[PDB]
């Protein structure tokens, strides 16, 4: 099948590779060339790919997978120690929104993104449409002032600061991508939503492999979508009752 990662030109492969470090700021075992290489193959283990150390396109697929091009770490300004809002109560708003699309494909599916973490966690979100909101939510494009390179189509979909009493909490999604709703040929926009709204909400990634914030995150509707009730056991300590016979 075609992808168009197989028809640019072979400099994609360092940008691919340069992208890497960001996920955390730093990466010590990215930094050195023997250790990109060393670690990069470890990529292609990691996701399952029958040759470590391979050179086609499809090892690009797996360096450039849908996630934003931050430090996922206490960081992004953030001092260091796990943000939690400092309440169960939270608003939203979309402050902006997709020209491709119409408004209903965000207020939606970020509130039913939002339902899906507040269903389990007793969080109550409200949405403000006119007034001042904790997560500002806006659709833009990426010359408007973000460190890294800008982007377009391509590689890095949102941007999400953690938990904040002002400037924190809020998202900017990416309107180069190509989104979808009905047309299937965009990424999805309810799957990518709920790992950015996952940042606005202070959590991590997980090691289980029944976790959505695992890693090898992808672009198109899930087949069989399930949490790790492991991970946000530790998440309910936060925001719902303290309720054992021992604790309470
Ligand atoms: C008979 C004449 C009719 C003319 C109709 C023109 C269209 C009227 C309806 C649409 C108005 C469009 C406003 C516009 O595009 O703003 C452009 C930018 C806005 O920043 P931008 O990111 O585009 O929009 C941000 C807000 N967001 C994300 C919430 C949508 O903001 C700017 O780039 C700066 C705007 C500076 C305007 C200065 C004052 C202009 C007065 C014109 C009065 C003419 C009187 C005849
Ligand atoms: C007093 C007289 C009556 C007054 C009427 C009401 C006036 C209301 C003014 C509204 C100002 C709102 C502030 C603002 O941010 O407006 C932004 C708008 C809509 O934002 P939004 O809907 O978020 O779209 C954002 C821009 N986009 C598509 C790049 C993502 O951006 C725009 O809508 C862009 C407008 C572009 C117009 C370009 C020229 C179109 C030509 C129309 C004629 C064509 C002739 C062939
Ligand atoms: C010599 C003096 C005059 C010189 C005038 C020259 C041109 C001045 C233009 C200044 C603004 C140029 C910016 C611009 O073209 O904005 C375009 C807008 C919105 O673009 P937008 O949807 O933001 O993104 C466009 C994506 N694209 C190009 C791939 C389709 O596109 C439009 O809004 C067009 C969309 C259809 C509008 C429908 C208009 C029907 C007539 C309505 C009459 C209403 C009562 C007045
Ligand atoms: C830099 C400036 C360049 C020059 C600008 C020249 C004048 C531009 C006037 C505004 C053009 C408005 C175009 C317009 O969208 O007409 C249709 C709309 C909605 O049609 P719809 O398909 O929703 O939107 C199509 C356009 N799209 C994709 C670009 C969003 O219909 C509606 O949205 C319903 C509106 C009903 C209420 C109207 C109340 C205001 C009356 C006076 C408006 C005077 C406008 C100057
Ligand atoms: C009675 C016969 C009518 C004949 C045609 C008249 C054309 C007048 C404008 C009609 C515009 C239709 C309304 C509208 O806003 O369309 C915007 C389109 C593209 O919007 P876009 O969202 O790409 O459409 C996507 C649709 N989707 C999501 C389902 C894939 O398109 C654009 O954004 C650009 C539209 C450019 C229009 C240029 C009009 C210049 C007219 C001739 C002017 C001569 C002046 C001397
Ligand atoms: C002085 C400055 C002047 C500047 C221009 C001002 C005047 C502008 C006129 C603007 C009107 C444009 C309307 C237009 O583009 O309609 C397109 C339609 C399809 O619209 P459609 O895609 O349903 O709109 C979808 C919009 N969405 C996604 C937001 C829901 O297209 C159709 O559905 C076509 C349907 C044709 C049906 C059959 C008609 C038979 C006609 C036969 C006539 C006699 C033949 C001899
Ligand atoms: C006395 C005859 C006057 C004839 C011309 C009157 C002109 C009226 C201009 C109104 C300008 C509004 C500009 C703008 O949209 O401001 C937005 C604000 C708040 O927006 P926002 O907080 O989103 O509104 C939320 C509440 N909502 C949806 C239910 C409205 O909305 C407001 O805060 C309303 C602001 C109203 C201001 C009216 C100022 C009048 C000074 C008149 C001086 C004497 C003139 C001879
Ligand atoms: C004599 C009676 C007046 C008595 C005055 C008594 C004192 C009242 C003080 C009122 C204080 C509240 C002021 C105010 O903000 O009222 C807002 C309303 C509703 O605005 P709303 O739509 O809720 O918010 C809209 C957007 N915003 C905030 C950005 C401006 O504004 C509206 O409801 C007006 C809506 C006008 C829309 C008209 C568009 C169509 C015009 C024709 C278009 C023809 C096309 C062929
Ligand atoms: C007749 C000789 C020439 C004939 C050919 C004309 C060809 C015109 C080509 C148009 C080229 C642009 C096409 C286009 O899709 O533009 C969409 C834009 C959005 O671009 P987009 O990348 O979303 O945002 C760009 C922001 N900017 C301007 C800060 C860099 O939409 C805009 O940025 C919205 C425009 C908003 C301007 C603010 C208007 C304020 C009110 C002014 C009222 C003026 C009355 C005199
Ligand atoms: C009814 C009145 C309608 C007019 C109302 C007033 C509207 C005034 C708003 C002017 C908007 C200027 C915005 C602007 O400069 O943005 C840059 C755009 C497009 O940039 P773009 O191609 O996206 O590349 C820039 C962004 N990048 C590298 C990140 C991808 O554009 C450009 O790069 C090119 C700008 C070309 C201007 C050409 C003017 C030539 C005619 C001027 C008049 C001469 C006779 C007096
Ligand atoms: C003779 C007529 C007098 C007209 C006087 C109008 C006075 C209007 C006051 C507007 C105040 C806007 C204040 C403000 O900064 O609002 C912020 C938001 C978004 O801020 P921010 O997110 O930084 O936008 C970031 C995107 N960037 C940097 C890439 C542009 O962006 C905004 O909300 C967009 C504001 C666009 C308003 C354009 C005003 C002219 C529209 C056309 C009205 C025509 C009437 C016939
Ligand atoms: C009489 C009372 C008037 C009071 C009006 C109040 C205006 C408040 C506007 C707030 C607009 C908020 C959104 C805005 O910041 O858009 C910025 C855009 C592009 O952002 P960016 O591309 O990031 O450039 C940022 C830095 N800047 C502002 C120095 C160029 O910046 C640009 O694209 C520059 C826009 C320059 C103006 C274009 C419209 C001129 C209108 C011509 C009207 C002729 C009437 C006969
Ligand atoms: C007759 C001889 C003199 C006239 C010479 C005219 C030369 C015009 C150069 C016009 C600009 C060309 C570059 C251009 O298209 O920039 C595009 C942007 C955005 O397009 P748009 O689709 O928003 O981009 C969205 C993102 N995308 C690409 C991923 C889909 O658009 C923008 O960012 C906003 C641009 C504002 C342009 C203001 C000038 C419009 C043309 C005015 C001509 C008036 C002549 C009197
Ligand atoms: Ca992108
Ligand atoms: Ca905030
Ligand atoms: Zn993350
Ligand atoms: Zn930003």
């Amino acid at each position: 099948l075609p992808q168009e990662a197989g028809g640019m030109s072979e400099l994609q492969w360092e940008q691919a590779q340069d992208y890497l470090k960001r996920f955390y700021l730093y990466d010590s075992e990215t930094k050195n060339a023997n250790s990109l290489e060393a670690k990069l193959k470890e990529m292609q283990k990691f996701f399952g790919l029958p040759i470590t150390g391979m050179l086609n396109s499809r090892v690009i697929e797996i360096m450039q997978k849908p996630r934003c091009g931050v430090p996922d770490v206490a960081e992004y300004s953030l001092f260091p120690n796990s943000p939690k809002w400092t309440s169960k109560v939270v608003t939203y708003r979309i402050v902006s929104y997709t020209r491709d699309l119409p408004h209903i494909t965000v207020d939606r599916l970020v509130s039913k993104a939002l339902n899906m973490w507040g269903k389990e966690i007793p969080l109550h979100f409200r949405k403000v449409v006119w007034g001042t909101a904790d997560i500002m939510i806006g659709f833009a494009r990426g010359a408007h002032g973000d460190s890294y390179p800008f982007d377009g189509p391509g590689n890095t979909l949102a941007h999400a600061f953690a938990p904040g009493t002002g400037l924190g909490g809020d998202a900017h999604f990416d309107e180069d991508e190509r989104w979808t709703d009905g047309s299937s040929l965009g990424i999805n926009f309810l799957y990518a939503a709920t790992h950015a709204l996952g940042h606005s909400l202070g959590m991590g990634h997980s090691s289980d492999p029944n976790a959505v914030m695992y890693p090898t995150y992808g672009n198109g509707d899930p087949q069989n979508f399930k949490l790790s009730q492991d991970d946000i056991k530790g998440i309910q300590k936060l925001y719902g009752k303290r309720s054992n016979s021992r604790k309470k």
